[PDB]
DNA sequence: TATAATTAGTACGTACAAATA
DNA sequence: ATATTTGTACGTACTAATTAT
């Protein structure tokens, strides 16, 4: 089902941009035990949907939680917890 | 084959052989994003891809609306 | 003092390749 | 061998922060 990334401001002590929306909701899942080690996330196009962005948003959130080391990708394969 | 690497990870090498030459120094300025793409012939998104690795890695530190600069 | 220009940031999109399932 | 999925590369349009006029 769907997650809402807040429509945004350009003044209110200042929201995230949807992709760092997008890093900690993945970082919550991974830290709240939803997701465990070498288990799956879901699919660009299924976190696409869900989170209701684009492509490219969700590739430089979960690129962003790889380079910090809490998930990894295998191309073709997926992207797990780490 | 052996010796291919996508366009983003030459540049990547490139800038990291500047910093590692001593060509730029700490807190000096790398060249723009437009300078990087015209220079390599490249896109701006492959341009922040290096960058942003870079970044990533330590390597570098952007400014918005200042530039990107030696870590 | 205040604007315009420059420059990096965010975010939507397409197209195709490479690796896996 | 097909379909799925992540990787590479590019396009386009803005915004936000800094810099120069």
């Amino acid at each position: 089902h769907l997650e809402v990334l807040f429509q945004g401001p350009l003044g209110s002590e200042f929201m995230l941009p949807k992709y760092a929306q997008v890093k900690e909701e993945i970082s919550s899942w991974i830290n709240q035990g939803k997701i465990l080690p070498d288990q799956k996330i879901p699919t660009e196009n299924e976190l696409m949907q869900q989170f209701g962005v684009s492509r490219h948003t969700i590739r430089k959130a979960i690129g962003d939680l790889v380079s910090q080391g809490l998930l990894y990708s295998v191309q073709g394969g997926g992207t797990f917890v780490a």
